[PDB]
């Protein structure tokens, strides 16, 4: 054979390339010299293909992989065709159960490194030296939808990091919001059943907008705090690169002296916080259900590595009861104004997997996977999670040897007396499979706890109380965190929250459920309750109007760190700009546009009404990446329309809609020269409007203005104006 | 802690040692210098233990592996004990389904080499060069019983050989008898259900001696041939080393020119053919249910490598129809008087596994695993087998990636477009997972058939007929082969066959089934039928006495190759002798006895009425291996009683019974000096008798005479004398 | 073709008969009049056979269950033979993992009833009324050996009783000796690995008589008490009917007023205590490895119902 | 077998036939049906060979494949007529 093109254009360059420049490829082929200990240790299972013969799994070369064996060329297929049956058998058995929750996820390899030794507060080996590099495997996910569902749904996001330390695997299994919906793990199946597709008909997918979810929420006020985050734009991240990560639970750090320090884990996105807007998010589930998976993969291939700062909120043991909420209640956050996040290290995701199924689908994370230097707490949600992941992985990954699946393997030594189990890979030579033993001189042997390389010993927390199935009274406060969150949002973030509740409750068929949810909102904030109620045709009662708001959180009436946008944190590197071309584009504009974008690490996509190419005014040939319909504004952060022959596209409905959609979704728009003709479709005054870049040509000042808008993410002042645009 | 004894007696020497001399151990520790390509390729998964810390599967060191985490030392166990939960979870999931048939099996590693190139008749790479060594993994088995059933049952034995060739895995999955019970694979479940434990109560284990088996046999005369073999001493082999091996089905060899030659595969035991006697075998299932497994392991540890000669019965395509029987009928053997076995190569089993579960229990053999140069035939039993193994292995070994389990992995290259499936180990980097493809230039690619390293192409056999569920009329003959077998046995072998049928039929509760089987036997041979009938208190009718015997098989009235013992082929190396000691043994006898045995590679076990040591007449300290009851005569091939203080053991019931049992089971017995006092125990005349070695001491010809008897295996002439004897 | 004898001697009489008098049979056919609430509740899944056509699992009648479909009577088997493939597929997937421990066991149905109300010490409904019967299902077992190992080995015996009570299933999962070898569950895998067949060669089956068991015992003196019981004749019962049963652990009884009482459960064999002697037991593993299973089944068919207090 | 966990997926309620189904197949993971047949094989005399085979016929008969004519060599070849 020789089916590849003679020019070699089927194979992507093995160098960092911007989104759309090359076909995407398996990590080890795209970036073969991006290495870490874990990636190198997977080399024993990586399989090539070039220049090898096609064989059965038994190593028998196949001569004809196009036909079954039959009696005559139009005859019946024969049972002795072992090549066909092995091939079909393997195909028939490719699927495994998806994760019970967080089935939809996108993962990548990277590395973590501390900023300084944390030996004063923890003996965790991976935090002991700034020069200790820990390989990591991170999986980002939604929660409700199946593995085949869409990425930009409204949902909580999972953020799971597997740290391959020298003293064991440590999995930090968190989310993108700092609290969970429920307090005790016993109600997990109830909550998850309520949010998941309803049981009779299995609708709806990737949505909490249905009766059962809001039924549960209305009957369980502990849920309201996370519900507030989900209803805000936090529920629709722009990308996994632009969301925060939280471990949620209070855990413990244990140092060499044995002192325990309470800790809550945080991931700060170094690309900053950024979320979509609901219409854009929902439309994006239809135009590209793989948007976040794609964005992560392409950012890594481009060298726009997702970077996160690990941060710790540290609370002395003696300060356990100094807050007006319980530190062990997972529905309560620890305001950063009260307890600041200490910056501890940075994680860089710099390499995509080779095989999604092998490495992403089969990865198994567990919050119970801790190492010496870390310990749990009595958080009743965390307590129940400890049992659950162990249990689900024995059926999901087919047996108790899932730690032998390459991606899950520790990079440090593991030796014990455990044996057998389905698909046992390790062949143990130990004469003994029990301890104590004399026949192998008791090896492998226990190791006392110690400052480094010591065995695991639980912090000796004092336990006193009766065996009870009882919620702590300290957890029975449900409205002050939701109120604190609400008051910390900007006015437009508040408006998006109102709209989130309003949209979701509008899809709840039983009107009494919406009414019960509005009543709960009245216990949080009257303005919030009224705005939602007005959108639902609901009138608050006299009593609802008089519900006294919950108390502030330890004197706080707001905390700007809870807002996505209150404190500027924008980053344009890795963002993408749509450039709407015409058949005789002003080549001087493109040059200035592209040069300015490239200086800020901002990508561009050249769009037209057909594929192929257009020729600029000076003969510069411009290759078209996609059509106006083919790559909608939903996939970009800003839109630039350069000068040239605008009559080519001024009557293009798709071109006009591109701008109306971007406008509606608060995206920066830049119009050069005769591209100002488009001002009429989005009804922009002659004298202009903040958020619309316009000039005689696209020189350097024009580009600076557009890049300034992009750093602020969206044009929030345009909100009141989008009402009157039919898009 | 440091529990091993300071003299290092807990660890067996890494050198060949006779059975019982040292504790047995994992193959790689016992014989680290014994290597082969496959054994070397398993190094990546072998796990050590010495000097390593005890950890969880995630690599976390464990400090206290003696206790669960609890609230208070007398308190309740806590759910956060992740160490306890991983350890119990792995334990809980240790078992996998046992094989549906042949669950009880023992295996070992070895190597094969052909005597000469067979390129003229087959292009199979492993048979192309005398200097080409092919690693093998062989598993011997019983058929009916579970994995925890006994070894020395009366049953067919499985003999499966996995050849790790350069062009693919070839599995030769045979039995120890040259025919099978049924003709068509569609009846496999019927036959197997009939022989296995009956469904209401799951009795009996490891036995065909029950109603349903004999019910099925009585209604399906095709089974009679293999039933004759099972009722003979063939069904109770001395060892896996002393039984023949057969592929049963007629397969094809394909040469480079495309010529097909019919072939039946044979394994000749280089240690000769040898079987137990029923009473011994049955009692041995009680005294040592792991006798064959143990014997194999210890032979290999001693350096008594099981060796087998691969041989081929070759039949030209033109002679397909030249016999009285159909070549494709698996209930018919090909008499070696008609078609000789041509010697092909030698297989040596020289290393035990490291871990029984990992290597033995998970090994997967398939008769459909053939390589270029071999092909199938239309044998209807073979045809159905091709489907079955593939299918059963998906549930037994948890998915479609069982070829990735270390023992099953090819040592040659394997590449294809198959992906995923439970427990997927290989991480594919191929951009393509389909063919034809241009994105990876169509690799891996198909390979045309050719003389060497070519793709597999089925022999173009002509097929002509209608789609029918019909047994070929050529297969409808059921008694001539059984008769040929019967007539080829010695008189004592015939008696053992009669005794096997009689015993088994006595366990059939419904008398009419016994009568029906007797009627079938009367179609085979009147002498056989009459002898069995007499033992069952059944009288043959006049019509039964007049059933004309079936015709000879192609003019043959007997074939001595079908007998275990007609043609002497005795080999004493690896056999064992019990030495019954006394408290003042004649040291001179011991010296002569032990050195003579050692010179011929015959092992010995020094037995006494207690453990510890005995002191010979000259001060020699003699370590006792076992007591008379601890290691019964069932486990040895011969018994020697040296001179000394015989009154020490003369009135010892066990010592006397030891000889009665060994005498009853036709084993050579040698008595020196005053040990001749034991002659009255077994009723030996003053003059002596053939099969009893006796003299004033064990000096001159005493050992040579004993070894001559051992070479003949058992003293068949003693059969009439054991008739009485209460033992 | 292949039909029953004319005399009808192929079928066991459906009345109590002594061991060996009739071929043994499924319980519902041997004793159709013996019922209890649980036995009756299993009627939804019991399947008969007499007078019904042989079919695939999809209900398609089979015409020829003796042959595979082939092209010509001496030809290759065809892939379209769906009858053969369903039949072989089901056969190929018959086995399920045996129990990790107590894989060898024999079971029977029965009933329990208290002698008097125990309401003063426990609110458990199955012990509240002497005339309130609770169906049981009991499994007796060995511990070490696989499902196909022998019955009369030297080992501890398991005695598990499932009580189908009106307020839920209550399982009393005990043994035939009143203590266990170890103290903490965390060491269960260590102990069980030590007593099971050794990992390199998987020997020996159904026996503690090997180095790793005694090695562990020698290093863990807490095991000595149950070792004493195992080495005594308790380790080789004559029948499941002639051994004691014990829950081993202290559990609690809770009455309606909330009072807790510590309790240890016992089963007293009404057939008395009886064991084999070692030589006999060991030889019996060879002559009849299914001795206990057979003996239990035949006692029940004979009307010698195993009774325990 | 893998999607539905074993060979007894026909006992899953939605998959169950509404007509009679009787055969000698036994066991398998999650076996619901409790067979009372003394025999789990055929031919058998202990249950008078029930359940029994049924000859093909106009109605309620056993399945018999149409006796289509098969002629040709064992090949892995696409028919030219499909090209
Ligand atoms: C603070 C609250 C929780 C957080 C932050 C959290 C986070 C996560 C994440 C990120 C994943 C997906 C990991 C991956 O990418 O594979 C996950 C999966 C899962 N979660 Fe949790 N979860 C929480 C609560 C719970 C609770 C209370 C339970 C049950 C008691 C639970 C049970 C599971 C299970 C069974 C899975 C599937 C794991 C697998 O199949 O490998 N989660 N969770
Ligand atoms: C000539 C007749 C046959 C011979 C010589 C034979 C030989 C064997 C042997 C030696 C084994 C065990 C291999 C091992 O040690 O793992 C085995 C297993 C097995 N046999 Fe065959 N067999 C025969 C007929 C059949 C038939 C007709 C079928 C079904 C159509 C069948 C289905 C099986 C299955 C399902 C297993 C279990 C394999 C596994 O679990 O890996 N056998 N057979
Ligand atoms: C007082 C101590 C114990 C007693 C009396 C006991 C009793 C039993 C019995 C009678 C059975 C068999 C039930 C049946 O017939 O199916 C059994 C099975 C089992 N035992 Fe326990 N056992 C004890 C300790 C333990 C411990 C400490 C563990 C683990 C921590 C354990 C784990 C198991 C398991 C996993 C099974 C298999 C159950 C199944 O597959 O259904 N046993 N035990």
């Amino acid at each position: 054979d020789s089916l590849a093109p003679e020019d070699g254009s089927h194979r992507p360059a093995a160098e960092p390339t911007p989104p759309g420049a090359q076909p995407t490829a398996p990590g080890s082929l795209k970036a073969p010299d991006t290495r870490n200990e874990k990636l190198n240790s997977l080399e024993d299972v990586r399989k090539g293909s070039e220049n090898y013969a096609l064989t059965t799994n038994q190593g028998v070369r196949i001569a004809d992989d196009q036909n079954s064996l039959r009696a005559g060329s139009r005859g019946p297929t024969l049972l002795e065709d072992f090549i066909l049956r092995e091939k079909i058998t393997h195909f028939d058995h490719e699927r495994i159960p998806e994760r019970i929750v967080n089935a939809r996820g996108s993962a990548a390899h990277g590395y973590f490194q501390p900023y300084k030794s944390l030996s004063d507060i923890t003996k965790a080996d991976f935090l002991s030296d700034p020069n200790k590099i820990t390989p990591v495997f991170v999986r980002f996910s939604t929660v409700q939808g199946g593995a085949g569902s869409a990425d930009t749904v409204r949902d909580i996001r999972g953020f799971a990091t597997k740290f391959y330390t020298e003293e064991g695997i440590f999995d930090l299994v968190g989310n993108n919001t700092p609290i969970f919906f429920i307090q005790d793990a016993h109600k997990f199946p109830d909550f998850v059943h309520a949010v998941k597709p309803e049981p009779h008909w299995a609708i709806p997918q990737g949505q909490s907008a249905h009766d059962t979810f809001w039924d549960y929420v209305s009957l369980q006020p502990e849920t309201l705090h996370n519900v507030m985050w989900a209803m805000s734009d936090r529920g629709i991240p722009r990308s996994y690169r632009t969301m925060e990560g939280f471990g949620i639970h209070t855990f413990r750090l244990i140092n060499a002296e044995g002192k325990a320090t309470f800790v809550r884990f945080h991931w700060k996105p170094l690309a900053g916080k950024a979320s979509l807007v609901w219409d854009e998010a929902q439309k994006l589930t239809g135009r590209d259900p793989d948007f976040h998976r794609r964005e992560l993969w392409e950012a890594i291939e481009a060298g726009d590595f997702p970077e996160y700062e690990l941060g710790f909120q540290l609370i002395p043991e003696e300060d356990e009861f100094k807050f007006d909420f319980d530190l062990l209640d997972p529905t309560k956050l620890i305001p950063e104004e009260l307890v600041p996040v200490q910056r501890v290290g940075k994680m860089v995701l710099n390499r995509n997997p080779d095989n999604f199924f092998a490495e992403n689908e089969q990865a198994a994370f567990h919050p119970g996977h801790i190492v010496p230097g870390l310990d749990f707490t009595n958080d009743p949600l965390l307590q129940g999670r400890l049992f659950s992941y162990t249990d689900t992985q024995i059926s999901r990954l087919g047996g108790p040897n899932f730690h032998e699946i390459p991606i899950n393997r520790p990079t440090c030594p593991y030796h014990n007396f455990q044996r057998d189990g389905m698909h046992r890979m390790g062949i143990d030579t130990n004469p003994a499979n029990y301890e104590p033993n004399s026949i192998n001189d008791n090896w492998p042997r226990e190791t006392p706890p110690g400052p480094k390389r010591g065995g695991f010993e639980s912090y000796q927390e004092r336990v006193e109380g009766n065996k009870v199935r009882e919620r702590s009274p300290s957890f029975g406060e449900y409205y002050s965190h939701p109120r604190l969150f609400w008051l910390s949002q900007t006015p437009f973030e508040q408006r998006h929250i109102v709209d989130g509740f309003s949209f979701e409750l509008s899809k709840v068929v039983r009107p009494y459920i919406r009414e019960r949810v509005v009543d709960q909102l009245a216990h949080i904030d009257l303005t919030l309750a009224q705005a939602v109620a007005k959108n639902l045709g609901i009138e608050l009662t006299d009593d609802q109007l008089n519900i006294t708001p919950p108390p502030d959180v330890n004197g706080l009436k707001k905390d700007p760190s809870l807002s996505l946008y209150a404190i500027p944190d924008g980053d344009v590197k890795g963002r993408v700009v749509a450039i709407l071309l015409n058949d005789e584009v002003r080549s001087a504009d493109l040059l200035a546009i592209l040069k300015a974008l490239k200086a800020k690490g901002v990508h561009a996509k050249l769009l037209y009404s057909r594929m192929g190419e257009v020729t600029a005014d000076d003969g510069t040939v411009l290759p078209i990446a996609a059509t106006f319909a083919g790559a909608p504004s939903l996939t970009v952060d800003a839109v630039i329309v350069p000068c040239g022959n605008i009559a080519d596209i001024a009557d293009n409905g798709d071109a006009n809609y591109y701008l109306m959609e971007a406008y509606k979704h608060l995206k920066p728009i830049a119009l050069a020269g005769d591209a100002r003709k488009f001002k009429a479709t989005i009804k922009i005054a002659d004298q202009g409007e903040e958020g619309i870049v316009e000039a005689d040509s696209a020189d350097g000042s024009f580009m600076d203005e557009l890049l300034t808008l992009m750093a602020a993410h969206r044009v929030w002042s345009r909100i009141p104006k989008i009402d009157k645009i039919p898009a």
